[PDB]
């Protein structure tokens, strides 16, 4: 399928564009490629700094009649230093105005465990502790849900939540709207079979990001692990006259998950996005899932004593 259907009935186009890290200077182009190319999604963050590029590849996409914003899906994040009330709206609105658009298809909580407020994605004392917040992920959902029903928003989701965190959500008293997506990392390394087990059956799809191992995280010692570099995943690849990269992109595909590979490299961007005409087998399948070690490669030691730290659960 092309498409995972969300629990609001709207098509979620299974792969998608991911932009970060994308520099200032190259996501506007990396975005008109991807579209020309074919991606109808992309995926967009606040953290990221780039939103007000990615807003001037749409414009100029629709200007010029290729798309109408109806065909794309455009999803953002709310970063977890404005969940107050206030803040959070600014910062919704801030977003709306960077990609230069009337409504997301698509807005999540980028991390679980609030922060304290400020132009600091990880503000931290003396010391360098990062300053957490009273403020919760329910508290912000709340006036998320707002969004929602205002129609400046069609969905709700969430980013790195473990299955606690998003029972915390499924069973909120008052409970308007809930989560369409859980976005977080995946790829042979990283399975998360129960994760993804426990979001499906709950009407929640799931979004795989960094489906390539990352191998461009700002630092990565060298004899890291390299999906792109596996021979068994090349040999695989190569039967199917596709490369590695196509192989764990298509990985998601087959069961049923979006994933939103990222890149500024035109020629990339275009490979990436040639995943619809190929099938992997069902034992080609299972050797790729055989990878699995639970490897994290996002991973950011300053947050493993967050409350909300959210791996530290089973899934
Ligand atoms: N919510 C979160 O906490 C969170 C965290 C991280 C990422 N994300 C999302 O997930 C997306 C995934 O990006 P990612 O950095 O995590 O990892 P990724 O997509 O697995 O890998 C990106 C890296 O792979 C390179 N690349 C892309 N296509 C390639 C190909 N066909 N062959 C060889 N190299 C290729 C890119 O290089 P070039 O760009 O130089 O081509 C880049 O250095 C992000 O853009 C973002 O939207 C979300």
């Amino acid at each position: 399928s092309t498409f995972v259907e969300l629990s609001t009935k709207a098509k979620m186009p299974i792969v998608g564009l991911g932009t970060w890290q994308s520099p200032p200077g190259q996501v506007k182009e990396a975005v008109k490629v991807a579209i020309d190319a074919g991606y109808r999604h992309i995926d967009c963050a606040y953290a990221y700094y780039n939103e007000h590029e990615v807003g001037e590849a749409i414009q100029e996409k629709i200007k010029e009649k290729a798309v109408r914003r109806e065909d794309l899906f455009i999803v953002s994040k709310l970063w977890p230093t404005c969940f107050e009330r206030k803040l959070l709206k600014e910062a919704f609105q801030k977003t709306l105005t960077d990609l230069k658009l009337d409504y997301l298809d698509l807005y999540l909580i980028h991390w679980p465990q609030g922060l304290q407020p400020g132009k600091e994605l990880f503000p931290k004392d003396d010391q360098g502790n990062v300053l957490t917040s009273k403020i919760t992920f329910l508290d912000a959902w709340e006036v998320m849900e707002e969004l929602v029903d205002e129609g400046l928003v069609k969905a709700l989701g969430v980013s790195n939540f473990n299955h606690f965190q998003i029972e915390r959500i499924l069973n909120k008293p008052g409970l308007k709207h809930k989560p369409v997506t859980n976005q977080v990392e995946c790829h042979p390394y990283l399975t998360q079979e129960k994760l993804i087990e426990y979001c499906h059956s709950k009407g929640i799809t799931v979004t795989a990001y960094s489906p390539l191992g990352s191998p461009n995280r700002p630092w990565a010692k060298p004899e890291d692990p390299s999906l792109l570099e596996d021979p068994k995943i090349k040999e695989i690849a190569a039967k199917h006259k596709k490369t590695s990269a196509q192989v764990l992109i298509r990985f998601h595909i087959q069961r049923n998950v979006v994933v939103i590979p990222k890149s500024v490299t035109p020629a990339r961007i275009h490979e990436n996005f040639q995943v619809f005409d190929f099938q992997l087998s069902d034992q080609e399948m299972a050797t790729i899932l055989g990878f699995n070690r639970n490897w994290r490669a996002c991973l950011l030691p300053e947050t493993v004593n967050m409350e909300e730290y959210p791996y530290d659960a089973e899934y």
